[PDB]
């Protein structure tokens, strides 16, 4: 920065400013936002996507939640919130402790971890739910227990047990989660429960995305796609990257997927903490280059579960994800179990807006040109260039499959993108794309007509004014092709 | 390395630079005009320094006949005025010559003894005066003034050619006289001339005057000032602003004349107005079936400077090898264009129309399009695309007969006549099919289409 | 990805470019711990004059000199961090949300639930209806409703219970107290100068006049001492460019700023201040809220590691540890992991893009000496140089090179002790003190560099030497 | 720039052109006073054309050069020996009377060089003509005034058909487009000239006519040996074989002369400009001097002004990036040898104002991994722009430092300082370099003496200078501010 004055960043933003941020916001449903009234307030605040966390709840309880989303949307007929099912997936847990009493292990003390899950544990020996532990872990390996509370180094392996040594002093309760840094977990990513949730809830309840916890290989993604079948053709797959296997297989996972969710907090249980930030950056960049949405999740605004303001570090952490290039930022417990769900959504919208203040759009556009072509991409690229060249107020992306909108968004134009589509599922899928807002349009509508309608609607809503330039892009037969770019003036 | 590759006819006939040929007794007959079409002629120049309306009408009707044998061709016709010229006549065997008599009778085939003068009032405009001939190379002193002749003594030992300029100190002629006015009004308009090339233009007033003379009856005629003197060079900016294009002739040291050609071409380029380099290109080919190295290099540097058109004068008008000359001009242009494409686009660097024309040229490159289609009614879309010098052919589609003739002067564009079909997408579909039937595109190939006004760029692939 | 997942050796993370400031305290100030801290990455020792007496900081200094005996190649800089202006409440009371609280200028008044005393006598002059007043580390927030000549009436925004004589903050407001009080004056003149402190980190700097006053205070006897204003409030931020122009360098105090500014704007303020320090080549220190959890835990959190790395990616010269080293259970481990995070962070710095960005960002005209520094950076790149040598008396040559952020280590050779120590805050620089012609100074530095494995036979070196005229030399190691 | 076309270039201006001018010696600039005037006009190199004259005759010329330099002690002229090399000629004709061939006429060409020729038949001096050529080959006669197409080949004759109408005389030159001439590039005559004149007479360059192979360069260098170490070889590229083998020829060479007139007799005229541009750019990239030669200002043999076309051709060579431009008949055999050098210098000055210098350095970095010495040279050019320096000083013993700076084409003058007299001579061929001979010694001392003279003749107190030094091994670059 030079010639730009410090007092500039100290202007308060108006509702009109921060609600027009480009980054998309994902909110986890829960008791704190159980009722229709707060869901509506969350829409106004910036909510674009509703996450159903299937680690808890059942088909009945999540049905009530869905019914409430549908009611909120009746009060806001212009909002087309997407619904994301987030699977439970594989889990490793410690077993039970004598008298349910927590145990404290001392640094350098010996802990046996056994495979018999009936074993009632004590300070010296505990049970682990993962039967293949002794055949997964080797001497020198690290095992984390209770959200990384306790760290043990593996000293010896038997057939049905492992001898470990505490790396720190800690107090652990019973049935705590376990992590196996640098070790593949030999458990199905999509178990029978997950399969039931995808097929018997996700499909008939109108979920638009599946976020699949703990994806370890691209075969996991191919598996969900075949599971989804023709009846689930309108559902997009968002693998969650949570360990080393996910990281090591990232490129093949990304290629098979419709987008990525980066679970930082889980990744920090599986690799040195000082490397998670590198991984995030790398994974966002790779998603960007290929034009697929990336969600940044976990450890976002966690203090707001209890406080009406986030910490400095938290605001910075969210802002840097935006600057890394993230499509979405995600709230978890802050909205599910928080004292300030709507205030948390407004706050993240504000942090997004301020980070987007930092974005160099010419240098992002040219960075994508040096990193990446087809007819569709060339025209999307020409559109962004031309929009900038003629000082256009907005870019119209006319789109059936979403491709056209995504290709333009990929180039991070300074101008807002209005994606126009007759397809309901496409409009929903687009709620996950930075820089895009959405308008559903009737079927069998001519190109010019659709463009005419969008501009006059925009002019009535005081988004564009008489005389400003507009850039419209029409991808035709998007994934089977012919591509248009029109420049027109608001009358 | 691939410098030494001989050129197939398919290759060099695809040259982008336009070729203007001067009509003359050596080439005006239907049979040789057809062979000239085949070799690369795009524009026919009628030089009104010579001959009458009857002569020039015969030339025009022959052009029409030639076009009936080559229906796909759309030769433009340029009228080049006489203007205030005072030039020497033709010499024996077209050979340059090394006590001299200058005559008013321009039928004289001159020699060392006596030469002719294009200015019929030369005797009344000079018994002791001085006359400079061939840009001040020969200087003569008038000994005697007769009725229709002058006797001079060569006050300098020098060698002079034919059709060379003559200055007369202590003697002023209008840019457009009554004879020029008559030619423009009574031939230019009724004979279907598309261009007026106005000799010795000196200011933008000259341009506006011709535009005033042309009026509504000549609205379809475009004006090309010739910059031939210092005044026209001094007023070039104003002249270009009013003009439709520019013609650079020879007629400040030569150490500085080379700067003038570069400056004037570059300025025409920037503004997308066509420029014709008409600077005595391949003069040896009046007598020889082959150019010299220096002549070939002279044309090539014109093309590299960015000229839209190169022009043949005596080489086609009074030459022994008119068809072969056009051919070797097509061949030179092609080699020069060979080393001319991402450089000119980034070196050219606005309105919506130009923003889209520029975007279309970039997409074409990016997508590796076979051709760029320029849907145009006034020619402007085609011109705006062309000024970006794309690597791919520009095919211009127009319902406007006169627009299609004006376009013959634009480097990089071929034309195709399209019915006034109120539908852009229909016109593109229809035109692609004829491009196939011309083998300019094949199935699978990419095309970029442009229409200006609502400005449009469309990328499709040929079925 | 797995290039990212390469488990780093001690040899790797010990070569990090970013400098590390550690705060001295009872947890670390013993000779043996200080030694382990040098090996871990510590480059600068901060003496926090907010606490302790001249005796405590003197023995600390003495312990640092002894540690340097165990490490002769190490040259630690010492930074005196001032107490500076303070506001304090008078003489524990709970007040619930919405309750009226009076704050008075009569400091001899013993307080209660309704009326409390303030040490800041010009409080009415500074504050107005609307302003917020923070008490006891921002634990209580009150809003001013009306102002009298010797009192202020406020409304509590949260329920809190406050103790006796706690701090106060005045968001968005200039505090009219001397930035260097008589106490700070004594600390600078009667400790800073005689104990050989190299930097003064001046707390709560609010204007360019504060910086000029300090340098005037230092005078010719403190010529060798550089001034690092601390940016801790809105007044400091608003006055940033004029403060920076007078300053030798800048310390960013995020936590403090977080008291006066919405959290969602502090990150912006950090970015901008670092960027401005870079473009002008003056060192910047990122302080507070670094690896705070490591006061009690042997490992940092994911979010803490990320926060540190982002400071590095923003362009910070130094990162600074506070309570982590001064009072923590793992002072040595904290430095090592700080060093480790810096290494990972510098692992994704685009050095061609940083040099290009800087070359386009810097305003003209650039000087002879800045032109040669640029040239050395580009030459180093074309030639695939292993290191850049900077022969410098004042430190300018080294600083100008470092601001262009070369891939290669910069080894700065100087005969000036103060210069060697000032360079400890400069990202990418390593120092070697020398006594006094270019030739055998260069030859000897190559020997040491070769043995340190920074260069091997047949590789190229770039040596730069300012003195006014500038030299740039490329040689082959032999 | 319209005012650049109008305002007349003042004396001091054109005198400072960057391009080097090579002048051919002969009767028209025979005497010392004319050569002295040519020095003032901008002559940098004197070419001796060994196609004519002998060792006595060319020795007189050198004496007159040595003497002209005594009147201009600051001038250091390079002398260049241009070999005759191999030649092909027609034979004699009945009654010595020239013959006129009509287009389409058949002409037999025989190998018996004793045959007195006819309208119907002539001899050729090249005995291997029929084995060199086949049906379809073109043969050019008398500077290409007559072209004939080969129709039939025998053991000792070829049958041809004229492609045009021409009249030709006796003993006229002949060219064989796209055919290797199997005659020594360095014959016994050429070897004698190189060893027995070139070396002992102090020539600085050999321009080898008609180089077809890199072996020709190696042969010449073998010839010169230890005794001719100080002599640099400039192959002349004149036919298809020189073009095919150009990269190899340039790799061995110290520089290149482009003989355009000759090339236009060997390849289509419309391909010569390509060849010229290509050859200059390649020389530029690798930092070796290139001379553009023949058909430069020919009309000035008889006229006090050149043609529009000629001027533009010289200018475009300068813009192509030529280091030197050469005059032949214009100074050897013309009426205006001084005026020709002069107008050549002014043409060079004017074309160099069109040069986009920052674009040249940018294009040079992308085209040319690169060494330590070239890195410091490039860093000097960049720093000079950056700092707005008056001059670049290049301290050099072999010339290498000066040549590496000059290939980056800085906007500022390069003042090269050397203790080596022959290096100073070699540098007469490098664009943008001026030369000062220095005593045989510290290097910070030589710079002070060069700043205390530039003040007299360039820089003024307070201006920035960039100095550069090599070891051609370490390299240095100083930026200092004039006293």
């Amino acid at each position: 920065f030079q010639g730009i004055r410090m007092s500039q960043i100290l202007e308060p933003r108006s509702e009109e400013d921060w609600t027009a941020h480009r980054t998309r916001i994902v909110c986890t449903m829960g008791p704190a936002c159980w009722n229709v009234d707060t869901l509506v307030k969350m829409i106004d605040a910036g909510m674009n996507v509703c996450r159903l966390n299937f680690s808890h709840g059942d088909h009945e309880t999540h049905a009530r939640t869905v019914q409430n989303i549908q009611e909120a949307m009746k009060q806001r007929p212009e909002a087309r919130l997407a619904i994301l099912l987030d699977t439970k997936g594989p889990e490793i847990r410690t077993g039970f402790l004598k008298d349910h009493k927590p145990i404290t292990l001392q640094q350098g003390a010996t802990l046996k971890i056994v495979t018999d899950y009936n074993l009632i544990g004590d300070e010296t020996t505990i049970a682990c739910s993962y039967g293949a532990l002794p055949q997964s872990v080797k001497p020198g390996n690290t095992i984390l227990i209770a959200d990384g509370s306790l760290s043990v180094k593996v000293v010896e392996v038997g057939s049905d047990y492992v001898i470990t040594q505490a790396q720190n002093t800690a107090t652990i309760g019973e049935r705590k989660n376990m992590n196996l840094p640098n070790v593949k977990v030999q458990l199905p990513v999509i178990g029978e429960k997950d399969k039931h949730d995808i097929l018997n809830f996700g499909i008939p309840m109108g979920c638009n995305f599946i976020a699949a916890s703990f994806v370890q290989s691209a075969d996991d993604v191919r598996y969900i796609r075949g599971l989804l079948g023709p009846r689930g053709r309108h559902i997009r797959i968002i693998p969650k990257i949570e360990n080393v296997e996910g990281l090591v297989n990232f490129d093949e996972i990304l290629a098979e997927a419709d987008g990525i969710m980066i679970a930082r907090g889980d990744l920090g249980m599986e690799i040195p903490p000082e490397k998670v930030f590198l991984a995030q950056k790398m994974m966002i960049a790779k998603c960007n280059v290929v034009g697929k949405p990336v969600i940044t999740a976990t450890q976002m605004l966690e203090s707001m579960i209890k406080n009406p303001r986030p910490t400095r570090a938290e605001a910075a952490d969210v802002a840097n994800a935006v600057l890394d290039g993230t499509d979405c930022v995600m709230l978890s417990g802050e909205t599910a179990n928080g004292e300030f769900p709507v205030i948390t959504v407004e706050t993240m919208a504000r942090i997004c807006y301020e980070a987007e203040t930092c974005v160099d759009y010419p240098a992002l556009y040219r960075a994508m040109c040096l990193a990446v072509i087809s007819t569709q991409e060339a025209v999307a690229r020409a559109a962004v260039e031309t929009a900038e060249c003629v000082n256009a107020a907005i870019i119209l992306a006319l789109t059936e499959t979403g491709q056209t909108a995504r290709l333009i968004a990929k180039y991070r134009p300074m101008q807002p993108i209005l994606a126009l589509s007759a397809s309901e599922s496409t409009i929903k899928h687009l709620q996950v794309i930075r820089g895009v807002t959405t308008m559903q349009v009737p079927s069998f509508q001519g190109t010019d007509h659709v463009i005419r309608n969008a501009i006059v609607v925009a002019k009535e809503r005081e988004l564009v004014t008489e005389g400003e330039s507009i850039v419209a892009v029409h991808g035709m037969k998007e994934e089977v092709s012919s591509n248009l770019l029109k420049v027109l003036t608001v009358e």
